[PDB]
């Protein structure tokens, strides 16, 4: 089983080295904390948190980086390489890329103002990447609530609290216009905007994402505090200001009888949200890990050891 003290003897300063790397990177790229948290999410939803997403192409298997949910979207890979190199220097062949990414995600959340906790450790690295599985398992912004629930259950997260709390990752970070164009101009083939999108906010978003405009333009997930990890994400939902369809459905879907009270509870109390986020994060980080002698301790996160 995974344990928070896994490296307390072999690499006691691993978390500190990871933190320093992110602090430095944040000065030039304020979006990196959000990007790293997402990388961990995308790692865990595909064969578990085994650093499979970090592998590059080989002639025998395709990289998950070319999945619909990763291509021209996932980012921060060089930053992970940097901290890995620093950790390898401090503690040679000790910390797996899977664990490194998990610590990086937690430290990113904390640095952005979120809760602080010690993540379970002991994960090992995959011997292959899973592109098809990534295309099948990563949820999409246009998913209905039942589809979102299905996606989480598919990887082992049965609880609606898992879904509502982890969706809180959208309390910061960016989103491309491409993913909300339907909500703004032609939702579900009606030629009309998504009725669950606040009309005042609709105008603002249309100005940022005009029809026939730059689909790659970026917009903030949280209009209240764009880069701070807090519970404002849920306050937005209560006012019909969730950015993407999958955000707003947590509060407005006909199937939201179970998620609405969770959204409200997290919007009403930072402590309630933070506690639920840590609980859900650790549950996601516990998805089908390779442990013991399974897999390996990858030296270069981009390639399997040889
Ligand atoms: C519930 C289903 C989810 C859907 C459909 C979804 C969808 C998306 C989409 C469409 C983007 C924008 C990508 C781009 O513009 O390139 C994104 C970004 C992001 N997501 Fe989610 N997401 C989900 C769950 C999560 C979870 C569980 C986390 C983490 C706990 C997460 C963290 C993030 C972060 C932090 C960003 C910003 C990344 C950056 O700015 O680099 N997402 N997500
Ligand atoms: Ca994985
Ligand atoms: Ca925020």
């Amino acid at each position: 089983q995974l344990t928070p003290t896994f490296y307390d003897n072999s690499c006691p300063n691993v978390s500190n080295i990871v933190r320093d790397t992110i602090v430095n990177e944040l000065r030039s790229d304020p979006r990196i904390a959000a990007s790293i948290l997402r990388l961990h999410f995308h790692d865990c939803f595909v064969n578990g948190c085994d650093a499979s997403i970090l592998l590059d192409n080989t002639t025998s298997f395709r990289t998950e980086k070319d999945a619909f949910g990763n291509a021209n979207s996932a980012r921060g890979f060089p930053v992970i390489d940097r901290m890995k190199a620093a950790v390898e220097s401090a503690c040679p062949r000790t910390v797996s890329c899977a664990d490194l990414l998990t610590i990086a995600a937690q430290q990113s959340v904390t640095l952005a103002g979120g809760p602080s906790w010690r993540v379970p450790l002991g994960r090992r690295d995959s011997l292959q990447a899973f592109l098809d599985l990534a295309n099948a398992n990563l949820p999409a912004p246009f998913f209905t609530l039942p589809q979102l629930k299905d996606s989480f259950r598919n990887v082992g997260l049965n609880r609606s609290s898992d879904l509502v709390a982890l969706s809180g990752g959208h309390t910061f970070g960016k989103n491309q216009c491409r993913f909300i164009m339907d909500r703004l101009y032609n939702f579900s083939n009606t030629g009309l905007p998504d009725p669950t999108l606040n009309t005042t906010y609709l105008q603002t978003l249309r100005g940022l994402c005009p029809l026939n405009g730059n689909l790659s333009a970026l917009v903030d997930f949280d209009l209240r505090t764009p880069t701070i990890f807090d519970n404002k994400y849920y306050v937005n939902l209560e006012e019909q200001k969730g950015l993407i369809q999958s955000d707003q459905e947590l509060f407005s879907s006909p199937n939201a009888t179970d998620t609405i009270p969770l959204v409200r509870s997290f919007a009403n109390s930072t402590q309630t949200f933070f506690n639920a986020f840590v609980e859900a994060m650790d549950r996601m980080g516990n998805i089908t890990p390779l442990t013991g002698t399974q897999g390996q301790i990858r030296l270069n996160c981009r390639v399997v050891n040889s």
